[PDB]
């Protein structure tokens, strides 16, 4: 085998077509299915798998009550082939309440994180074995992407943070090269608060549209140069803007340079990608809550400040139901590296209160230069038939 | 590996012998088994798998109530090795309420279809990755075979339709060549309404005995020439005729040229194949309802109008119980390409009303030049022990 | 790969050591486990698997009531790796109420039998695909071994019968050579009623200690010469004698030539093997019922009429609980072909009546030249905790 | 493939980072999970698996009542990939109430033990097939490690005992070389009662920190020279001392030469390893009960009598909950052979009495030269939500 060096032009996509869905919640009312959160999908050259931080339990387990909590010593990273639900036969690849896996092209790398918020650790399991580790620097919930890291020629770069939800955090980018961290670079550029990045190969570099829990609705962008370990950062030019909550199309702004300070203290993991001066992106159809999810093309959104010229939209999840976290994921084509996204459909506590558990099912569309109709693929679980 | 080029003489079969059965419904009253419909089986050179459009749920899930509906955003294409039921560990290969998979001889192709009836899309997932897509042309339930497409030297041909259940539809045949649609040809020949075809390799071409929901009981035939992308069509010569409902042996007819207009607005996916001037075929033992299923050889049925000279019959499913959809499937032998069929044994709503769910189990016999007894292999599930 | 030609001296065993056990019944009261019967184990060069004719249902399924019946259209041949129970994820390799599988050394052969007792068929699935078939000759429950057939250089020989439980049957031996039956030879020798043979390689031939439901307690022996397709037959010389029911050690006899007519109309699948003039063998500890199971070495038992000189006995299953069918199975060693056996531990109806189901779990010891203690490994399921 | 010859310098570890956890008990209240005990993990060059002696049942099976008993004919050795719970789809690799598996570098070896305490046997299944066996020598619960044996160049050494819990036992070390026992050597050195050893490669030899149920809290050490089949033994120099029960840090002692006779009649499987004159080790945080588990580095602990100079400690399992057995396990790195440990988290009868079952879940950290925070990863199962 050789390493993934991703040297192929990004495909010229026309929009998004359907790819996977697992009905996990639907099945949960009639099968021993896990109770996960903050999911994502990644693929090795031959096939894809779906990741998710389970709650160390099943929906029918009374151990589901209080599944809202974000970090318990029992959150383990599950890993199935893309399309097969998290049934008792699922492998818990490692202990972690926050993660990121990528496949250098020879084996898998799994940034797994557990422990006290104040003082947590991060295990770097590569090729099944624990190659290195690192500990909490700012002694405050050392976290990472909750999406897949990316590798180019042997080095895989994961951007992690440790600092303060709504406040100045110490974000840095590790260059774990085959399990062992070969270098660490503090965040450069303008960005004011990088959280849970959605990264993707941009030969010869890596680009990340992230989050910003501090004071921006417009998405942060963290560019890592693979050549010299450098870093740069900014924000998306898009005027539409995509985080949640956010202001609203008419009254939202961004200048690619600073946090817009428009309902900013807030967030949800999102994604996006350039293409010429344009920006393929997607956000919740709702601007206050995580309901529904749309995607569209903002002509100019990449290179021109506050552009609100939208186009090619699509309802992935109708507005009348829940959405959630969202990341990106690439797949090498025979001629070009395609772009794909997934959607976390969360159900349970806080929003819906009939139940005492909080799990989620996924949905994944993929770039396509072909044609396509219209639809809305929600979770589908009747909360009234659900356990608890 | 090389591609399947199917250049082998079709075996000279004597009848049909037993091959698989999964008791899915039987097991459903005592196990987390899925709730599928419109099943089929296909095989790559080494082994076979069984497909089925599940209802994004299990029989015990209250989410089973109303499983009668044909298309919900939750229907995903399941895929197991031939013989292992759709238990929670089954992979949902893609989102689709209508499909067709084939294996060019190097990897699998999966025509998956979801979305609004009015405007649906069709994803062409090949080798795990989404290679292309196409959208609804007549803006009316873009559908396909619900059986396996066939490939010769690299090009795989699936015939799809989009138009009007009982009325003129726009049927066309795509030539997806390794995920990407390399050509599309509108239906030629006489045929008046091709629906859910059962196709099979007929080196150097592909032949399809399909359905006809408009005005025929006799089965349509769609021949695709692989050489020039052409098309031709007609109807089976058989006087016995095999759709449902249909008239009845004595009073049924066909002339290989036009819809017989004998209870025609009606249908069920069926299959058949030539052999000299003869026609191996199978239909429900009942001519009004889908109960039971028989097979036999009509001497002349292929090349001579309205032939009712039957022979070599066999009861696969006794008349006293349910049958359903049915397709064909080929398997390369060491010297000849064998012919095989499967039977959808449906249970649940509308017909049986004790329950509120509608699932099905399969049965599959395969051509054989050997000897064989007689039997009847139904579903076997006691509807009185069944959930709901 | 090459074929198994078994040219190695049989190991010089000292007795039997433990190998597998699946606790299937025990697990059945707390898991979706199948309801099988007439089990057996076989191995391909690399590993072993365990076979069993399930009842097309689980113990918790109400579909378990009446699982006593021997042949229903729903009995399918299950196949797991040696040691993993028949859980919903088990593959139903084919439809069959009587079978025999062997592995020529390149792929598997599965003699599967279903259909009407009067007129049943026998599918010969080889390398996943149906290669041939044969139909019922004496129009009376065409059956076979319920153990593994054996192959030498490409030809695999299964001995089947069709005739009359307690009466003259037409037993014959097929020489299915890679799926296709290359020859059939009627039973020769003295034997008066061969039923469900336990066969084993005896380079360059195959030997079978079978059953005799007609008028013998002493076991039949069917030798097949691979060289010329011939056959020969007789009975074991052993005076101890091992079928059930049988007379009793003191008053039991045999002369290697004729049925002893000592409680003969009766049977249970058993096994045994030579070694010089001696005979390794095993029978139920009880001589009327199937309770318990023992093994021992009869010095002379092979070559000398009515020898009752026993030695090296062992209680595999203590007398206070159920046993059942039993077959043999070989395994190639690095220097010699080892001999192994398995024991069907049946539970359920007729004998135990608290329940309405009849399933079984297995136990398997294997030859050993080493040392070993003593024990008793029964089923272990508390019938009072069991479903129904 | 080649054999594992382990010729690499042991890594220079800084402490322990998280690796796996299976939440088995947590899942048991909502899934068909097995009821095991005395677990362990081992890895072949490519990946790891987790072993455990199940109780031939599930927690929901009424067959769980009385799962406290240590040896029943139904205890079978389960084997899953590291991270996937013991769900019905788990393979019972053999019959055994005491075991040890290792992988010579070409295939697996499984020392499985069952039978009467008085007269038990030990099957040596290698490469799937039973290669040899041995019987009970002192006719008293022939037992072994309950951890993984180790192999160097083709010979795998397991140290077994048979004798008297609290009294002089006959411990010996077998040198099973590819299934067949090529030599046996009685225990040499000073050690007074070796029980369930935790062994590890120390090129060109093997070292074992074991137990001592007789009259020591300080751990026994059994060194096996691979070169000449010799043996040597002693006790750890550490003054901290790690068994349970034990005296207490201030008042505990050891001189590397004799049993300390400090609460000695007692035990629990533990582990430890040298590093220069130092000793990496771990024990329960409690000195009377098995609650909690800690690890630390005793500077000098290896080469200097009664050293109590501790350092680098860590709470793996907080003191407020249960721990249990513990073994070691090695993993070859790209440059050095890393050291790892696992912790048996037991739940059920005797200690906790709300329930009638006694199962356990595991936790596994692995050596690391990196950094790491602090945490406590217990079982997590709310005994009040648990079955029975
Ligand atoms: C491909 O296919 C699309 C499908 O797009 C998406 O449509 C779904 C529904 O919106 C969405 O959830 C799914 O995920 C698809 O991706 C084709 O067009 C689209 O489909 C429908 C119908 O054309 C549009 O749906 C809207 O939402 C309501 C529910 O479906 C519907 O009621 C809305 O219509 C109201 O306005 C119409 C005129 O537009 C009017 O006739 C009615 O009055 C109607 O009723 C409301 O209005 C009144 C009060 O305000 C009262 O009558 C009554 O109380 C009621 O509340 C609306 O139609 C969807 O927006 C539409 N267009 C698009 C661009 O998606 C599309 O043909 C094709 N396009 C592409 C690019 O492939
Ligand atoms: C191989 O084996 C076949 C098996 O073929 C199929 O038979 C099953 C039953 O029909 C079918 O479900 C299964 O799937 C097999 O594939 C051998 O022959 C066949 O088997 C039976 C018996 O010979 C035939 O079955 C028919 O269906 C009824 C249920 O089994 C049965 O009652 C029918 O018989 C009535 O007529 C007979 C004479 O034919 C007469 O003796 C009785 O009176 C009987 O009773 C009814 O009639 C009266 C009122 O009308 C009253 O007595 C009473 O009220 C009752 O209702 C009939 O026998 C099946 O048709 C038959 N033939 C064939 C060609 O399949 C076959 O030997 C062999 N063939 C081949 C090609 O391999
Ligand atoms: C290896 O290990 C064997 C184990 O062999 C098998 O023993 C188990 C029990 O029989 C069997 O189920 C398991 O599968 C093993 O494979 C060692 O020896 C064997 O073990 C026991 C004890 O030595 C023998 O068991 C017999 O069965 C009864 C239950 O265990 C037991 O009660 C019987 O003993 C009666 O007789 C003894 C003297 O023999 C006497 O002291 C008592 O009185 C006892 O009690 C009954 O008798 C009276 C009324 O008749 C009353 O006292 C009271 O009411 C009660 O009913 C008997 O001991 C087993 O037979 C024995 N021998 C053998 C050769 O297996 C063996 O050491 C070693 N051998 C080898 C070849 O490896
Ligand atoms: C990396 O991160 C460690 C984490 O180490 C371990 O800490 C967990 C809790 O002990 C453990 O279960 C987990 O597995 C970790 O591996 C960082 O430091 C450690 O964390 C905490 C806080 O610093 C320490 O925990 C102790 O245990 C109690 C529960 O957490 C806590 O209440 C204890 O504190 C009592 O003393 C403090 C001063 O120490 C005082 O402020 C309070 O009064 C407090 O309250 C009790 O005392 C009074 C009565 O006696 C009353 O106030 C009241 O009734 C109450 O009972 C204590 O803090 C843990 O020991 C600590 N240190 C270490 C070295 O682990 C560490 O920063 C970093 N280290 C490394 C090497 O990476
Ligand atoms: C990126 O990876 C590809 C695959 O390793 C490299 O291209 C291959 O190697 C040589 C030199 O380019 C050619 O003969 C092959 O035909 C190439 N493979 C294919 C599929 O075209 C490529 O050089 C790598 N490096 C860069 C910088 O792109
Ligand atoms: C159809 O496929 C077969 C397999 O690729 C082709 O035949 C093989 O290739 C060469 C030329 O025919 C022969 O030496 C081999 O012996 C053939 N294989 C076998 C199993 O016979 C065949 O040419 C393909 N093309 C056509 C048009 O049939
Ligand atoms: C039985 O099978 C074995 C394996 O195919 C044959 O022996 C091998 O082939 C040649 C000729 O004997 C030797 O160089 C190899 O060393 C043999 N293999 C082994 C493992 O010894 C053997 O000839 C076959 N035929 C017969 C009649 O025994
Ligand atoms: C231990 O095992 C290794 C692997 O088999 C042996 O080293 C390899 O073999 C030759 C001779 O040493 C070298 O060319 C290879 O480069 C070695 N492999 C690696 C990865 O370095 C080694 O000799 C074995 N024996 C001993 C005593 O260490
Ligand atoms: C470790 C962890 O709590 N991850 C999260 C997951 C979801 C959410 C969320 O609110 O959906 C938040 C966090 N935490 C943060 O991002 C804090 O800035
Ligand atoms: C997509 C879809 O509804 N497929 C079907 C499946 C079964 C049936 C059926 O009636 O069994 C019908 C359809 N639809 C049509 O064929 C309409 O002409
Ligand atoms: C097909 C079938 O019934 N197999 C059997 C299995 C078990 C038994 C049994 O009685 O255990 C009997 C049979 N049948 C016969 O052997 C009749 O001679
Ligand atoms: C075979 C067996 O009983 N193994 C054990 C497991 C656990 C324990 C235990 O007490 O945790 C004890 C034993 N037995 C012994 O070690 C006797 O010295
Ligand atoms: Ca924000
Ligand atoms: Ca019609
Ligand atoms: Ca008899
Ligand atoms: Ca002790």
């Amino acid at each position: 085998v050789e390493y993934r060096n991703w040297s192929k032009p990004q495909c010229q996509i026309t929009g998004f077509a359907p790819f996977s869905k697992d009905n996990s919640i639907r099945l949960s009312a009639g099968g021993d299915i896990w109770v996960t959160r903050e999911p994502y999908v990644s693929c090795d050259p031959v096939k894809c798998y779906q990741f998710a931080l389970g709650q160390g339990t099943t929906l029918d387990n009374k151990h589901s009550n209080d599944t809202v909590h974000d970090r318990i010593p029992h959150r383990t990273l599950l890993m199935n082939e893309l399309g097969v639900p998290f049934h008792l036969g699922t492998r818990q690849v490692c202990i972690a309440w926050s993660s990121s896996s990528c496949h250098d092209g020879k084996a898998w790398l799994h940034v797994c994180i557990t422990g006290d918020d104040k003082n947590a650790t991060a295990s770097f399991i590569y090729d099944g074995r624990l190659v290195d580790s690192i500990g909490s620097w700012s002694q405050n919930i050392l976290r990472t992407q909750e999406s897949e890291c990316v590798c180019i020629n042997g080095t895989c770069t994961v951007v992690m943070t440790d600092g303060s939800a709504s406040g100045r955090a110490d974000t840095r980018i590790l260059f774990i090269e085959e399990g062992k961290i070969v270098h660490i670079s503090p965040l450069a550029g303008s960005a004011q608060h990088v959280e849970e990045c959605s990264c993707y190969p941009r030969y010869p570099g890596v680009r990340c549209i992230c989050r910003d829990n501090w004071k921006g609705s417009n998405r942060p962008v963290v560019d890592i140069n693979m050549e010299d370990y450098s870093i740069d950062s900014s924000y998306v030019c898009s005027g539409l803007v995509g985080d949640t909550p956010r202001n609203d199309d008419r009254s939202s702004n961004s200048n690619c340079r600073d946090p817009n300070n428009e309902r900013g203290t807030q967030g949800v993991k999102g994604w996006a990608f350039d293409n010429g001066n344009d920006l393929w992106m997607g956000r919740t159809i709702s601007k206050d809550l995580r309901s529904g999810y749309e995607t569209f093309k903002v002509i100019g959104g990449w290179s021109t400040p506050n552009s609100k010229s939208q186009i090619n939209r699509q309802v992935i999840v109708d507005s009348d139901n829940r959405s959630g976290y969202s990341g990106i994921f690439s797949v090498e084509g025979k001629s070009c590296i395609n772009r794909c996204f997934y959607v976390e459909l969360i159900r349970g506590r806080k929003q819906e209160t009939r139940v005492w558990w909080t799990s989620n099912s996924i949905v994944v569309f993929c770039g396509t230069s072909g044609t396509y109709g219209t639809g809305s693929w929600p979770d589908g679980a009747n909360i009234n038939f659900m356990p608890i």
